[PDB]
C-alpha cells in the first residue's frame, strides 16, 4: 500500500557478509520501517557481493518489524524461477509479512560471468522472460500443482508445499515507461532510483504506472511505489562531495551497466567519470532542511515508499544523522 | 588490551549431530528444531536440500539456504550444512560457491557444502528439458562443478568445462579456512572421489559392515592418498536413521512417514512426482518400511547398534528420527544415548 515509509539501501557493492547483515539491523534500531538489497554476483576496489538471499534471511531472523526485499533481483537467467519462488515463500513463512521479491530485466555482467552462453538478449527478450517468470512464480505461490511450457521457463507437476499466507509481493523496477507500465499492470510494488531528471519521474514512470494500473482495472492506490533516494547528507561538505565517488558505476549509462559483460570493461568506463559529474546523480547537502526538501519532491511526484542509500563507508554515521536530523523532517 | 578473535580451525572427536528433515516440517519448525538440537547437545545439525518432499500427504520442502543462515544466526556451536545439496541442475554452482562462500563468512568455521548426483524429484519439477541423465553423467557434472567452485574460491576466474563455465568471475568474500565440500557417497567410486576431491562423505545406514569397511573405507583411503592429503583430514559423517521410542510398536509405525527411503535406489533417483513416489510408497507394509531403520526401545541396544558405525570407521554420527515428534527424540536421545555414546 501507499502510505509513506523510510527504508534503507543496504549495498552488498560496498561491505563484506557480517558488516552487511549488522548495517541492516543497526538501520531497525534507527528508526527504518524497511532494507533492501542489490543482488549482484560480483559488484573490484573495495568490492564485496554478499549473496544476497543470506542476508535478507540473517537479518530476518536478527529484526522484528523491517520488511526486506531486494532491489533487485534478475529471476530469469543464473537463478531458476521456480526456486526464486521456493526461497521467497520459504523466506516469507519465516518472517510474516515482511518479504517482497523485488525483480528487474537483468545485467550481462551478473549472467555472462556465472555461464550465460551466447549474444546477450536484447532489452525486448529480457522484458519478456522477466513477465514470464512473474507469472510462473504466482502459479507457484497457489501452493498448487504446477504444469508451464513457457517459450523461455517450465514445470512439470511442480508445487512450493510451503507457502505465506499473504502470498509472496512482487515489486517490478523500471527506468523506463515500458516496464513501469508492465509495473503498473501487474506489480504489488514499483521501483526506481532518484537522481535522473524530474521528467524521467512526472513524465514518462508516474504516467506509465497510472496506464498500467488504469488497463488493468486496478487502484494506482495500492500499489507500493518505492525509490531508492541516493542522498549524501553530511554537515562535512568534502565527506558529503567526497562519499560520492565509490559510486562512479550509478552514472554510467543505462545500457553499459545493462550490456557491459566484462568487469575490467566496467570499472575502465567508472573510473573514466569525474567526480563532479558522479555527484549530478547524487542529493549533495549539508543542510537538513534542503536535503528533505529534495526528498520531498519525489513524495509530490507520487513515490510513496523511500529508501534511502547513502554513499560512504560509514553507514552508521549515516543513520545517526538520518534518526536526528532527517526522519523527523520526513515523516512531516 | 588486546582481544583475539577466538577462532578455532576445523582442524574433529566423535561428533553427534541432528538431520533436520526439510521434507517433513514447514520453514519456522525446522529452523526451531535446530535451535532445540543445539539446546540438547548437539554438535551439528545437517538439512536436507529439496525442491519437493518425497511424499505429498504431509510433505514439506523449506529453501535449504534460508533454514541454514537463520540457524547460523540463532546458534553458537553448531556445525551446519545441507545433507545434501545437487549443485549441477537447478542450482547453478557459481551461485553456489557464492552462496557458501557468504555463510562461511556469516558462521565462521561452521558451515560446509554436502553435495550429491540428484534426484529428478527436485529437477524435473523444475523445468530440466530431455530424459533425466543416468548416474554416470550425474556422477560427471557433479564433479565438474565442484572443480569449478573450488577455482572461484581463493581472483577472478575463467571456466570452460563440458558442462558448466564461468567468465572473468570472482567471489569477493571468501571464508578464512574456506568451504569445506562433503560428497554424499554410497559406492567405492564416489567414495574414492570425495577422498581425492572432498573434505568429507556422507553416507547411511543400514547398508552392512562390507560396504563401510570394505567398499567405502578403502576408496576414501585410495583418493586422498592420490590427493597427497592425509586420510585424517576427510570427516567421515553418516546418517544414522534411528526409530528410538520406549514404545516398540511406536518406534515401528514412526518409519511410516519414510516409507519412500524404502524404495529402490532407482525409483529414489528418477521418480519425478511425490504423489507417485507415495503411491508406490505407501503399498508397502510396515514391518518392510522399519527393514529401514534402527529400531530400538531399550537405551542399550539403540547404542549397541549405533556404536556399529564407530567400529566400522565413521566419526560424524548424524541422527534422522522420522517420528513427527522431534523434540521428544532430542529429549530421549540427550537423557538416554548420548552419555553411553560419546563413551
Amino acid at each position: 500500500m501507499a502510505e509513506l515509509k523510510l527504508g534503507y539501501k543496504a549495498s552488498a557493492e560496498q561491505f563484506a557478509p557480517r558488516e552487511l547483515v549488522e548495517l541492516a539491523v543497526a538501520a531497525e534500531a534507527h528508526g527504518m520501517d524497511s532494507a533492501t538489497v542489490s543482488d549482484h554476483f560480483q559488484p573490484h576496489q573495495g568490492g564485496h557481493a554478499p549473496f544476497s538471499l543470506s542476508w535478507m534471511t540473517a537479518v530476518g531472523e536478527r529484526t522484528n518489524r523491517l520488511l526486506l526485499g531486494t532491489s533487485v533481483l534478475t529471476p530469469t537467467f543464473r537463478y531458476n524461477p521456480a526456486v526464486i519462488a521456493q526461497a521467497f515463500a520459504t523466506m516469507g513463512c519465516l518472517y510474516p509479512n515482511r518479504v517482497f521479491l523485488g525483480v528487474g530485466t537483468g545485467e550481462a555482467l551478473n549472467e555472462i560471468a556465472t555461464g550465460y552462453e551466447g549474444a546477450w538478449p536484447e532489452f525486448k527478450e529480457r522484458f519478456a522472460r522477466l513477465r514470464e517468470s512473474v507469472g510462473l512464480m504466482r502459479q507457484l505461490w497457489s501452493g498448487d500443482r504446477v504444469d508451464f511450457d513457457g517459450d523461455y521457463y517450465r514445470l512439470k507437476g511442480a508445487s512450493i508445499y510451503d507457502v505465506p499466507d499473504g502470498g509472496v509481493p512482487v515489486y517490478i523496477a523500471a527506468g523506463g515507461p515500458a516496464v513501469a507500465k508492465y509495473a503498473g499492470r501487474a506489480g504489488d510494488g514499483f521501483i526506481c532510483t532518484s537522481g535522473k531528471g524530474e521528467e524521467l519521474y512526472t513524465e514518462k514512470l508516474m504516467p506509465a504506472v497510472r496506464e498500467g494500473a488504469a488497463a488493468a482495472d486496478r487502484s494506482v492506490d495500492g500499489i507500493d511505489k518505492m525509490i531508492e533516494i541516493k542522498i549524501s547528507y553530511d554537515p562535512d561538505p568534502e565527506l558529503a562531495m567526497n562519499n560520492t565517488r565509490f559510486w562512479a558505476p550509478l552514472s554510467l549509462t543505462a545500457e553499459q551497466k545493462h550490456s557491459i559483460d566484462d568487469p575490467i570493461e566496467m570499472e575502465k568506463a567508472a573510473d573514466a567519470l569525474p567526480i563532479e559529474q558522479i555527484a549530478k546523480r547524487w542529493i549533495v547537502a549539508s543542510d537538513p532542511d534542503e536535503a528533505v526538501e529534495k526528498v520531498g519532491q519525489y513524495v509530490t511526484w507520487g513515490l510513496n515508499h523511500l529508501v534511502f542509500h547513502a554513499p560512504g563507508h560509514d553507514q552508521r554515521r549515516f543513520l545517526e544523522l538520518f534518526q536526528s536530523d532527517l526522519a523527523p523532517r520526513l515523516r512531516r
